[PDB]
């Protein structure tokens, strides 16, 4: 079993991207299957648009500096761009392409592929970003630490006009994770303590929600919004996933992975639109069918976990199935 | 009489820097005199610190891109730095040195002279900034127009920590002039129409005062605060200089230059601390001495004009004397 | 005594430019003196125009690629230009500026300083050119070897119209030195063996004179014409300088340096206009005064040697005096 | 009927290339037929080697900047090279490939396809070139106008050693057309007046022949040598084609197109080796067969015209047939 | 090493055709080399004309019923013709193309490719044929067994006029092999016993020569004439090749394959025009050079064997070299 | 009186088959009578076996392509078979059934009626064959002209083994009529000019006899042998029937029809075994009885003519009686 270095959902959560030390893979979620694969070499960043057969490939070191965009349906190379330093993150929408280095931000137009704007930012060794995926509210946010309490400063940058809009005084400590909703309305961040989750409304700048996560300080791996902006997902080193309800404190519902899973695994999750499931097959503990929110949690060990959450009851979520990436 | 391309006061307003097409000169204000001069070449930017024998010299194009730092007392060269494009503005405090190109901002430590930060901004063909001269509140502000209504966006940048603090939605149109008080507390901005003057409190961001300037729209050359932040001075193409009182609308007092003066003159001004003047010599229209704020207005034609303002009466200001720079 | 890396006369031969590992110096010839000097850094190319306080300064590697134009009277910088590779030669007239890299030629207008033309040539590791200093016949010639017998092909390029005029099949072997007279009428070339010196008439292209140099093949350092195109001076590794008379084969007159001189010295020379010298002081072997052509030969060890040639007698030339540059 | 933008014979004159706004076509001459076609898009330059299934494709704007080499028999792409500006001409021999922009010349080796030499020339908005098609005498000539009487300067460049050989003082006015014989021995040029045709011997530089063309000044569209260097063909805006005999003034023989043809049409021609025709079928006005020089003249309207010339009589040439390109 | 299903010389013996289960190959004989190849699939019949880049391809099952004619130089398909049953043999000359099924004969004109004549013959499971390759004497002969001693009846069919010419009472038993000389003058046949070889003159019908082959009855694989009609070659299951002289019984000269070769291999041979060889290199056991008849024997295992025969001495033939088909 | 399209004897010559445009009829020869008749439709081919109540019926176009086998005694249908084109000839023996189209020959087993063989021949628009009626020597012969001098090539085909035996180069011109004796021993052929009659021995292939017919070339309608192969009968457009004696040139005996007969009549004949006739009734010009070979000649106009030939005298033959078929 080859080691994997990167997992990432698309901007809608209906697909899967992945990068191994021997190649990369592209899966699908509802009619599960291996859509694409290529065993060329180690890949560290595999980012794709809303399907559309568009990919962004960063080699593990094709070095980590070079970024290559490949159209999988045409099997051709759109362009290749090099960078002075290793790439730390690449994110995309159907309007702009952004490449982030440790102290610089590069912004490209996805169509023309010509360089547009460059931001000189204070060092970000963690490669933290968040991009609104919609063109109507195209906003990019990056942290602004002081150069050596005013450490958790985040710069709200509008990609449409290529000018900053405001400065958000997010937290006292360094930012550890950040995400933007699908429509670009909201924003969520968390310090390196992972104890307090804060939600700011990007257009006005007001803090809307403040959630407490866990009891003691522990690392946060990633944050992701629901597609309908109803729920927010956080994953940490405690091998537990929390879901906070944004329909408005304590986490609304929690996901516990199977015990056999090792605790030293990074997990990214995604929340999908509610679906109907047959209660006859699953003794939830009854109407024949009731709406269940499906949750997909994939870990760096190469597994996929499917949960269902009751929007009213919440609580601990039942687990339906456990596929295995890199195999059937 | 050689043509002059650049005039500015020092950060305290007690000195004069000037650049001709043949060299640069340095003057003084109260015991007027010519401290230094060199007939080296064309100079476009001659900026000085709080005396201290430190200068920034930019050639007319010594190219326009090159910047040279010279100690006038030692007649030596501290350093020499080049830039890919022509320099548009240079400002200093006793802690940081800022060089602005049309699209880039370079910040240097005044002591070590090593580069500290670089800012990629939207193009500024007008070379507009404002630098707080005090190290306690060292702030830099530069405009951020959208790249091709929200055209008059300005970025409040902190030099101490090298991180921006906030974004101020100053005006609807493009910014034309910026000025920061001596202590770095306030910032004043002017749109390209020069009809509304707005001053913001830099730490909070709230607009404190709003001034109406003149009757019709006309260009603004420069803005400058008083040492004690009591008054604000603006000069425009109407050949008239206005003084706005910040002790708290309409201009408090107006400076009318002599009629024979050319109308197409760049005019910069400065406000000094109140001093005692004898009313026996000057029929102000009476106690023997009364405090009157002295104002120095140097124009691009090469003349200095001294005025006095009565802080209570205000109104049209009397002119005492006129020298002639370059002579 | 710092090492020196570059010596050349001006386009009239009445001045000296020189570059050390610590700075550059500028001298004069008839009333000998040191006009200028700076201990800035290593300089590899120091080229001057017809006095006029204009210089081209190239750092030893200020990198070798960078070229800086400095006005010594104003102590300012006209401009600063970089190149992808190290500069190999720089020459000027009062109309054009030429910068040569190993495979590229850049031509600049001396006044506006904007780029005018670029020539892609076959590699020239020796950095060889020749520039006519008069604007009436402004010509540039550079060698064009085949890219890997016809190896000594040289391209006659007109700077005025920026179009080549003709191709001269100069020599069978690679070109080693090129020189153009003051008026731009003639061009002289030297093969890598230094045995045959050929001069061509640039407008017609016909070889006018052919000179045999020395007895055996040896390297040639530089060639230079007289102001009136009467004589041609070549210097080689044999520590001997030859003068060929163009008033029309064998060298007309030979310059033998003092024996104590090191043999491994780069030697450049120049020929000046005839002057009156007193035979009473100098027993030439007699009228009190007779015109004798003065020759100045500066070597890489740092010394200047003054000779005189009798235009009718020719022959071995007497040496009058010796100074010491850098002292 | 789609509009066509480019017509060009091969280096031997036994084939035809063509480019439309919808695709390109490749014909043949003696056993006439449509050898190849591809309706991809607009093409502006279609240049091919001596058969050998080698092509050079320049899109109308595959932009005009990009040049693509396609092997029609293998249906694959050998390589793709981009250029900063739009391409104005591409010519080839079995040794070198040259791409010309408005102020630059690029020279490539046809086999290795690596860049060899670059010439910085004065602006040529007309895209004028001439290449000897034989490797024994590989010479390339381009005009050298002054940069703003010495306007008609042409630089004779040897492609083998990549060094200029001489400078030719061709004409007083700007050069309008130029061509090189098959063996690379001769050269022919004409100013923008089109009144005087001059022939220079490329190896020595001497002007060998000087022909007068027409009476009043009129534009010249193209010049082409005969394969055996016996005759030279010029075509102008007068809807008339002249042939000058090089076996050595006034044009030896002239070709008049049918009256129905519009005068605002560009025509390129080619001269083939002499062939035997039966005088019984054609009342020339008699031996049964006598040698006739065949001439093929194709116009931008999409037609082909076949003429026969008597090398001794010359004069106005009889027209045998009139095919139609884009159809049968 | 892929298995091969078909080997056949051309009508002159100067080339080689071959068909594998993965593709087909085309070799050459005197300047030995691999002229062509194509790894598409299994091929059972690969027949080619006198060079001329013409091929006949029958798939192993492109089924065995379908026959496809491909021009290897043009890489195109001339035509495709289907048949109700599997093809058993295809032979060609520069005038006619004949396709044989188990009970039917189809004759086509090679140029026009339209059907001309069809012969309804009694069943021939062995696919036996013989065609004169010259247009002057275009004769086709096929066996005519009785439908269930008069079993070895062969019908002499003239392809030019498409009418039978005579009936030959060849042998008492079933015919096993048959061949026609290059000029179409002679004919040779052999029964399934392989003991007696009979030669009939096709124009008159008289039996000219009768040769005894071997001692006991054994199978005969193929018969081939010399180009000059001087010698006749037979190959059997005894791993031995006999040559009978037609300059006029017992075989004149015999060819013994190397012992390492397996006996269960089918061998086809061909006789070429006499050539000069240097006796200095080869100690034949002496003039420096003497004429030797070269013989090429290829077996179904994938090897080629070159022999030399002395026309006067005959006897056992020396073997010069042993190439290897499917490799160098 | 309906038109008649087809007349032929049986394989023994003791019966008559006939086809009208309204139906078919079957007669007898020695005790003359009408055995059978049906007014069904137009019939073009009515062929019978050796009595045995077996018939082959082809419609006039029951299309011309269709063939129907009918048993007249049972009034039933044995089978029905169609063909892609119109049938041109049908013949039988007691072992095989042959159907000929213009370019194809079909052979059927008379008993099982399953198809046995098919022959692809060059086109025969005249529908010519010859069938041996004995199973001991069952042979079929059909012409093989070249497909567009050797035009009269005929193929000897053996029905028993279904394989051809030999090819006979019969005549230079196209074959016009073929006939095989009762035992299948001999075959007779006639060219389109009808001048030369050739008979070949089918087993050996050698031409045995050659007969000259008439004086000038004229068409031949049919040929038929005697039962004992003693005589051969040919009928042509000259309204004269010739008898050639094969007991071994010029015709042995000639049959002249009555003058009133139409000249444009298809005439077929047959030769029977010798019988005893009374010379008292017939003045032959005498023993009371002498054997005379009876000849029956039925013509397309619908009449039967009875002749007698003296085997020794030969010569012109006397006519005894005339009936009228269809009445």
């Amino acid at each position: 079993s080859p080691t994997i270095n990167f997992i990432n959902f698309n901007q809608t959560g209906t697909c899967i991207s992945l990068g191994t030390s021997k190649g990369f893979k592209i899966f699908n979620c509802e009619p599960f299957g291996k859509f694409y694969s290529e065993d060329s070499g180690g890949y560290a960043i595999v980012e794709m648009l809303f399907s559309t057969s568009l990919l962004a490939l960063v080699g593990i070191g094709l070095s980590a500096a070079r970024l290559r965009i490949i159209n999988t349906k045409k099997h051709s190379i759109i362009c290749e761009v090099t960078f002075p330093t290793s790439i730390l993150s690449v994110k995309m929408n159907k309007s702009r392409l952004v490449v982030l280095l440790q102290e610089q931000i590069y912004i490209y137009d996805i169509n023309t592929m010509r360089l547009l704007h460059t931001i000189e930012t204070n060092p970000n060794p963690r490669g933290l970003m968040a991009m609104s995926p919609s063109v109507a509210n195209s906003y990019l946010v990056y942290p602004s630490p002081p150069k050596v309490i005013k450490n958790g400063d985040v710069i709200v940058f509008n990609l449409e006009t290529l000018q900053p809009t405001m400065v958000i005084e997010a937290h006292k400590g360094e930012i550890a994770a950040m995400a933007i909703s699908f429509d670009g309305t909201l924003m969520a961040t968390a310090s390196d303590k992972g104890t307090i989750i804060r939600v700011f409304d990007i257009e006005t700048g007001d803090k809307i929600y403040q959630f407490r996560r866990g009891t003691y300080a522990t690392r946060i791996y990633s944050i992701s919004f629901s597609e309908d902006s109803q729920y927010l997902a956080v994953t940490g080193s405690s091998k537990t996933v929390h879901i906070f309800k944004l329909g408005h404190s304590r986490h609304f519902a929690s996901l516990k992975l199977p015990v056999e899973t090792n605790s030293h695994v990074m997990t990214i999750s995604s929340i999908g639109s509610p679906i109907d499931i047959d209660t006859s097959e699953y003794p939830e503990l009854h109407e024949p069918v009731m709406k269940m929110v499906p949750i997909r949690v994939v870990s760096s060990d190469g597994y996929l976990y499917n949960f269902v959450m009751d929007p009213e009851r919440g609580g601990d979520c039942l687990i339906l199935s456990q596929y295995s990436i890199l195999m059937d």
